[PDB]
């Protein structure tokens, strides 16, 4: 009984187990923490795949399933699956040190490269650093919400982030027209620089092309497009940073 050994009885996989109070008797199911998580987060996922056992449990560290009967007179229904789902929204998932260890430095890390990829600082328009953006949000309490979207949390960062380090996101697109030799040099620059559209190029003509950067990225482009154009091609903007994607004066 005790001891628990994986080569007599029975062997009881590493799964993550996710437990919910419900009707008083407590269940639990065998499902993924990385799955779980990011099911619960509303994050499109399968059952086939976030659900490792599709059977309402009870003690899964020693191995004990519920009952059919029960199921449905403590939930109201008997589809083990739906239980399930309920458990992982409501429930509460067990997971080691390293689970969540692995998902904050991961979650921070996107964070910090949204951040310092596609967000710039009142000064100069200086790209910031990673380094810098994570030290802010550790440095100001700041706790990553691993059971959400990234994305939803960018807005209470940039906003409080505000109080140690002015962070805002702003996009601008780029137009530029290389005459046909010159054409040939810019364009290779262009291509891993940043995304390039709206491409056209002639037989032994000029090539026209538009580029697409950050308010931060905008820096090493003018740098090293002007650099690569020699006051020998144009370029024109296309977009301007202005408040006017959603809200325009409310």
């Amino acid at each position: 009984m005790s001891i628990f050994t994986p080569t007599n009885q029975i062997r009881l996989t590493n799964v993550a187990v996710v437990r919910m109070k419900r009707a008083g008797k407590r269940f639990e199911i065998a499902c993924y923490k990385n799955k779980v998580v990011g099911w619960r987060s509303g994050v499109e996922k399968d059952l086939d795949e976030v659900l490792q056992t599709h059977s309402v449990f009870v003690n899964v560290s020693k191995g004990q399933v519920a009952k059919k009967e029960d199921l449905i007179s403590a939930f109201g229904t008997d589809d083990q699956t739906e239980i399930c789902k309920q458990i992982l929204t409501k429930g509460e998932v067990q997971v080691s040190d390293k689970e969540r260890h692995t998902q904050l430095e991961q979650m921070f890390r996107d964070i910090a490269t949204i951040v310092a990829d596609k967000c710039v600082n009142p000064e100069t328009k200086r790209p910031y650093t990673v380094i810098l953006i994570e030290r802010a949000m550790k440095d100001i309490h700041y706790s990553v919400k691993t059971n959400k979207s990234t994305k939803q949390q960018a807005l209470e960062v940039i906003k409080q982030l505000k109080e140690k380090m002015k962070i805002e996101r702003a996009h601008m697109r780029l137009r530029f027209i290389l005459p046909v030799n010159e054409g040939k040099k810019l364009k290779e620059k262009l291509k891993p620089l940043i995304k390039v559209i709206e491409s056209e190029d002639y037989g032994q003509q000029l090539e026209i092309v538009c580029l697409i950067d950050p308010g931060c990225f905008r820096e090493i482009d003018e740098l090293i497009k002007k650099e690569t154009k020699g006051k020998g091609s144009l370029e024109v903007l296309n977009l301007k940073d202005v408040e006017e994607g959603d809200e325009k004066f409310e």
